[PDB]
């Protein structure tokens, strides 16, 4: 689902839509949400609503619009999961970073913006959140369950603003050697935080997932909210 009429234009003229939630009160910091491999779906609607209830405005851009505009896939359905994996495999990560940078510019100029912008990404978005943190476009960045962080360690010293990452301890995407690489590499820059959630799998914070772990999701989300709170006026 996207908000009718919202159109953000990117570095190369490509345009894309977004689901936008205005804040309960103006002004407010704006959080750009980078979605999972499933597009702007029920979990994104939930996340927008949650952040608005916590005192933010929220913008969730349609990152799959370079491939198929308005992708919104239900993880309960096999056929739609298969569609998600096909889109992810083909996804241009650098163009994704560019689109998020454009969404962040858009967010900063919203009429109720207090001047501060955060980014929260999940799954695909969690990996993009690290790449955007290394670019420096954003005041604070959070990534849940990003894949392939162990291949991006050269970017650790590029991060100049705070970024927080939540990672499952039983995430098959992040086996023990990868966890060790990320822990040691990210540990070198005190602007970064990486928390591991023992006994939690890849999609431990996604309500409805068979991976969901209420206690871990609760602790990760409390940490996210405490980390974003300094952006509030």
């Amino acid at each position: 689902m996207l908000t009718e009429g919202i159109s953000i234009q990117s570095y190369d003229g490509h345009t894309f839509g977004a689901l936008v939630g205005s804040p309960a009160k103006a002004p407010a910091p704006v959080i750009v949400i980078a979605h999972e491999i499933l597009g702007v779906n029920a979990f994104m609607r939930e996340t927008v609503s949650w952040l608005v209830d916590q005192g933010y405005a929220a913008v969730c851009p349609d990152l799959y619009a370079r491939q198929a505009p308005g992708t919104a896939l239900d993880p309960q359905d096999e056929a739609q999961r298969e569609q998600a994996y096909k889109l992810w495999q083909a996804f241009d990560m650098e163009a994704g970073v560019g689109d998020l940078e454009a969404a962040i510019r858009y967010a900063r100029h919203l009429p109720y913006s207090n001047g501060k912008v955060g980014l929260v990404g999940y799954s695909l978005g969690g990996a993009l959140a690290f790449l955007v943190a290394a670019k420096g476009c954003v005041d604070r960045a959070v990534g849940y369950c990003g894949v392939g962080l162990e291949k991006q360690l050269d970017k650790v010293p590029e991060v100049k603003h705070p970024a927080l990452f939540h990672m499952g301890g039983q995430d098959h995407f992040v086996p023990a050697p990868s966890r060790q690489l990320i822990t040691e590499g990210f540990g070198a820059n005190p602007l970064l935080q990486v928390h591991w959630y023992e006994g939690a799998g890849h999609s431990f914070a996604r309500t409805g997932s068979s991976d969901y772990v209420a206690s871990a999701a609760a602790l990760a989300n409390e940490r996210t909210l405490d980390f974003l709170a300094p952006l509030q006026s």
